């Protein structure tokens, strides 16, 4: 839990500002009200060109911030920035493997709007399944374990969808959503493409058809440049790229021993990898031996024209929702995800904000080195971390976007925030 107190201005005018602040909050005695300060900070005082934000519960905190502000030293509690980046803005939704207990536990307790989206996601849910999507949101000890697909992909579904709805009610709004296999679902249902109902059906078909496929497969991640591992799979038709995730990042799917054996070698190379939360091989081979099981569950899917962007990760290129028929989700789930070559076009499209909508950044450091790999470097902020999924680390994540110049609806942060 945490207090956003914005402060703003040119050089030193700042350093003054905080140090001015020092002269009120510590005392007054009536000392300032926490809550109090930050809107006056937000709604007067404007928003200038160098620009931070002290993120903290308690005034010790604050004032530690604060004194450290007004030095010109750095302080952890407080975020600084220049708001010196015009770019577009991009929500990314990841896959699984950002999921942990009661990811939702926390920021429900704090924003009226995240617990509404996850009551609505809860509903849709409903006829589809025989637990309580809210009850694993929560950890509830009587309820499912994230430790089964169709729990992590409705539950990480519900989590992104209502974190994208908080970042947009407070003030971030995407010029375009990019996804990242299942994410890509989530992705759609924020640009307006897929509906609530529609999104849930195609986790469940696609969770129906990969049961067969449960524990004969999985996924392994690699600091690697394709090209070394297209060099170290090439006589291993085993093992598959299913993500370019990066410049030097690289996904890989196929058999369990096959992922051992490739593991063992690169971690005795000193390669860098972790082993992928997914009991299945999706983007491989085997995704085939369910495409009747799924095109047949799914059956007609109705996608519509979108309001926002949408860059598929199966393409690389802005696709017209509409165009997302049954095939297209066959095709989500069946290839390689092409996640870098994506992000590189949007960059060159100007997007040059990244917000990833997740409750674990997965992809952060993918978007920052092809960013920082075209020569356009930007903001790439994630949502929560393990274990950190209440208002101090989101708080956190927006601050960063701020300080680098992007406009924020502070009522509604306030508000969510508390």
């Amino acid at each position: 839990g945490a207090f956003p107190w914005p402060l703003s201005g040119k050089t030193e005018t700042a350093l003054r500002e905080q140090a001015a602040e020092l002269l009120s909050v510590v005392t007054e005695h009536p000392e300032p009200g926490l809550g109090d300060v930050g809107y006056s900070l937000a709604t007067g005082r404007a928003a200038m060109e160098h620009r931070a934000v002290v993120v903290a519960d308690d005034r010790d905190s604050f004032v530690a911030g604060l004194t450290a502000l007004a030095a010109g030293v750095p302080a952890a509690n407080v975020v600084q920035g220049a708001a010196d980046c015009k770019g577009k803005v991009a929500f990314v939704f990841p896959g699984q493997g950002s999921h942990w207990q009661g990811m939702a536990r926390e920021l429900s307790e704090s924003s009226p709007v995240f617990r509404r989206k996850l009551a609505e996601c809860a509903a849709a849910t409903a006829p589809y399944v025989d637990w309580s999507l809210l009850g694993v949101l929560r950890g509830d000890p009587d309820a499912p374990a994230l430790d089964r697909d169709d729990v992590i992909q409705l539950a990480l579904f519900a989590m992104m969808v209502s974190l994208a709805e908080l970042w947009r009610s407070c003030g971030v709004e995407p010029a375009a959503v990019v996804g990242h296999s299942q994410g890509e679902i989530a992705a759609a249902h924020v640009a307006g493409a897929l509906s609530l109902t529609d999104a849930v059906r195609i986790i469940a078909a696609r969770c129906d058809a990969v049961s067969a496929l449960t524990g004969k497969g999985g996924m392994l991640a690699i600091a690697l440049p394709e090209s070394a591992v297209v060099k170290r799979i090439a006589g291993l038709p085993e093992l598959t790229v299913a993500a370019v995730n990066g410049p030097g990042s690289t996904v890989v799917s196929g058999e369990p021993s096959a992922l051992e054996r490739l593991q063992t070698e690169l971690t005795a190379e000193n390669v860098q990898t972790r082993r992928v939360g997914i009991d299945y091989a999706s983007h491989s081979p085997q995704i085939a031996q369910v495409q009747g099981r799924l095109l047949d569950r799914l059956g007609e899917v109705g996608s519509e024209p979108a309001e926002i962007a949408f860059y598929s990760t199966v393409t690389g290129e802005r696709t017209d929702t509409g165009r997302l028929d049954a095939d297209y989700w066959y095709q989500n789930l069946r290839q390689p995800v092409r996640f870098q070559q994506t992000v590189a076009r949007m960059a060159d499209q100007g997007y040059r904000f990244f917000v990833e909508v997740s409750p674990h950044p997965l992809l952060t450091a993918g978007i920052q080195e092809t960013l920082e790999a075209a020569d356009a470097g930007g903001v790439v902020v994630g949502s929560l971390r393990r274990g950190e999924g209440g208002s101090r680390r989101w708080l956190t994540s927006l601050a960063e976007c701020q300080v680098r110049g992007l406009p924020v609806n502070w009522e509604q942060v306030f508000l969510n925030t508390g």
